[PDB]
């Protein structure tokens, strides 16, 4: 990787999220957002590294800070769509042709830290708060689905969460250091996310009930020590970091045990691999894996960019030194954009 562009966003304020957007056929635009202040703006990779700004989207509320984005498409038309929500924990659906708000969706009694699209199913939406609970939304008949949390589930802020490959599970991480699996491929689950679609409060006077799930399908708070603030899936395997300067690789149970044979009350976890860096160990630092599983990528507090072959090279710039707080990757993996602290974009092509 080369570094071939950068510029910094007018507000000043730091970003905490960017995502290229994978739905995109080739020919057509590569396009990515960015997260910040009261802000989500995108643009579009030009050859020979230009970078050109398309529209931005300025909330009404200039006290909102947002967290994080995330992509989708119209079940229909195939037509893209753009999530966002962060400190108001209010979930706002953008139309990203003329950057417009179609809907919003309140509930959470506090921000929301991450938000999640089905890998299979483009209307549902997983949304991780500070209220200590998930929330599972269907955004064609906008309608919660379901709440986990409760009695055994996050006793603080949760911080980020992930789908498995095909969605039949999401592994939950947050300040409570635990790591919380909820299976989404139960009788229970099936049901509600059939029922979800089959509800119009136009045909009926009665509100749609969403489940309460009290009881996750596994815990540990034995991998890290600390805020658990990234989590994500490889194959059946667990990758997650905390602010101790290293990302774990892991499984539940002991080394032969399945994944879909792990019990609740299960007290074992198996360390397969870690992936150790420096001066990484501030809250709110995520990493990233390109759309093939094959690349992972971590922004260090002082500009410094960790990039390793999953089948350790350090990205530097004379000029980029402020946090790195979230990089995506394009999906043929031939670039590579990284976002800071000081409103500062710095993209990388292979
Ligand atoms: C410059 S400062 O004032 O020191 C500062 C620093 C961090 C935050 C902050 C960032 N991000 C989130 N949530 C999203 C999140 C969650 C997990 C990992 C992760 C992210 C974004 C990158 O990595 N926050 C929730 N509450 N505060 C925050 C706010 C102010």
């Amino acid at each position: 990787f080369k570094c071939v562009n950068s510029l910094k966003e007018d507000h000043n304020q730091p970003l905490f999220g960017v995502q290229f957007n994978w739905h995109s056929k080739e020919g057509d635009p590569l396009v990515f957002a960015t997260v910040g202040s009261n802000r989500v703006t995108l643009y579009e990779c030009h050859s020979q590294g230009e970078i050109r700004l398309l529209q931005s989207y300025v909330d009404a509320d200039a006290d909102e800070n947002f967290y994080t984005c995330a992509w989708t498409y119209d079940s229909n038309t195939s037509h893209p769509l753009l999530a966002v929500a962060g400190s108001r924990g209010i979930i706002r659906i953008i139309n990203p042709i003329t950057m417009q708000c179609i809907k919003h969706y309140v509930g959470h009694g506090n921000a929301i830290n991450e938000l999640k699209f089905h890998p299979r199913d483009p209307n549902l939406l997983l949304s991780v708060s500070k209220d200590h609970a998930l929330r599972l939304w269907n955004i064609q008949t906008d309608t919660l689905v379901a709440i986990f949390g409760g009695v055994e589930g996050h006793r603080d802020e949760v911080l980020s969460a992930d789908y498995d490959l095909l969605g039949e599970k999401i592994m939950s991480c947050g300040m409570d250091h635990s790591l919380k699996l909820w299976r989404i491929n139960s009788k229970r689950m099936m049901n509600a996310i059939k029922e979800s679609y089959d509800y119009n409060p136009n045909k009926t006077n009665r509100p749609f009930i969403s489940q309460k799930i009290h009881f996750p399908d596994f815990s540990t708070r034995d991998i890290h020590r600390n805020y658990v603030d990234c989590v994500r899936w490889l194959g059946d395997l667990i990758l997650s970091k905390s602010c101790e300067n290293a990302i774990v690789c892991w499984k539940p149970g002991k080394m032969e045990d399945d994944i879909d044979k792990i019990k609740p009350s299960e007290s074992n976890v198996t360390i397969l691999g870690r992936f150790d860096y420096s001066q990484c160990d501030i809250w709110y630092m995520r990493f990233s894996m390109d759309f093939w599983q094959k690349m992972l990528a971590l922004g260090n507090q002082v500009g410094k960019l960790y990039v390793w072959d999953l089948e350790c090279t350090t990205l530097t710039h004379h000029k980029c030194g402020a946090a790195i707080r979230q990089t995506s990757f394009s999906r043929d993996s031939s670039i590579l954009i990284a976002v800071c602290d000081d409103a500062s974009i710095w993209r990388w092509d292979r």
